[PDB]
């Protein structure tokens, strides 16, 4: 018996969830927990793809917009390190995974291994996001990556 | 705040020999094992089998009349004589076993990837860093090795 679990991802839209767009499955390995996509619709390339503090993917309100998943709110960050700065990197968030590979045909099929986390527990309670843009595992240019938006959330557990 | 870092540079395999160069890989020792670092150039966009073969070699090889591409570089890396594929995550197969390569819509590849298994620089040198034509299933099914097929790019690590 694996320490295994699946995450439904929908879409994040202003008004609340979009199309289920599939699931992902978090596992836990000698190596840390493996995170293995099953997702379709997404645009094709890199992802931000981080787990946020709040166990929510609702929209929110910043600046009169309403703004996609933003109850989820900032990086899972319990060391209070303040800093993006990727999944190999003890000195940033903790919520910070690698970059969510995306296929031509907008699927996301390729594992992504984050060393840091080493249990279950450690995901659940918390949103894993899906962003617009990339991820550089840095703060600079972009804040948080360059991940920009919000487009695809689920809540873990 | 520092870690042991070295660079390969990476060569298209031809049957003759050696093609064009297509940049670098960056391989760095973390905290979490060793990371590979893509400045590649020219391939086909995808995902590519992406694997430390056992001799220090990109060389062609000879296989039934016929020159095969970096086929020199003999095997996956093994030295646990587990004799299969089984990829970066799992003991229980080839040393030599990354991640996928991911490689960029424009064939650019960028995408760092981390090799758990990997600890220090000593485990990679005088060895080759493989790139194949396929991808990389991380199994021996349904095909064998991944499905990474033909050899396509090769570097000699130090
Ligand atoms: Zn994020
Ligand atoms: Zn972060
Ligand atoms: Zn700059
Ligand atoms: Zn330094
Ligand atoms: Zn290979
Ligand atoms: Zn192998
Ligand atoms: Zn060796």
């Amino acid at each position: 018996d694996k320490a295994s679990m699946t995450v439904k991802i929908n879409e994040s839209l202003p008004q609340g969830n979009g199309k289920a767009l599939g699931t992902v499955t978090v596992t836990e390995t000698a190596y840390g927990l493996l995170f293995t996509p099953h997702l379709t619709g997404l645009a094709p390339g890199i992802h931000g793809f981080h787990l946020h503090e709040k166990p929510s993917c609702a929209p929110g309100m910043k600046d009169g917009k309403a703004v996609p998943a933003l109850a989820a709110g900032g990086h899972l960050d319990p060391n209070k390190t303040g800093v993006h700065l990727g999944p190999y990197n003890d000195k940033g968030h903790l919520g910070d995974l690698p970059g969510l590979v995306v296929n031509a045909d907008g699927t996301a099929t390729y594992p992504v291994l984050a060393p840091r986390l080493k249990s279950l527990s450690e995901v659940k309670q918390h949103a894993l996001m899906i962003h617009a843009g990339g991820d550089n595992y840095s703060d600079h240019p972009m804040p948080l990556g360059g991940g920009g938006a919000r487009m695809a959330c689920g809540v873990i557990e």
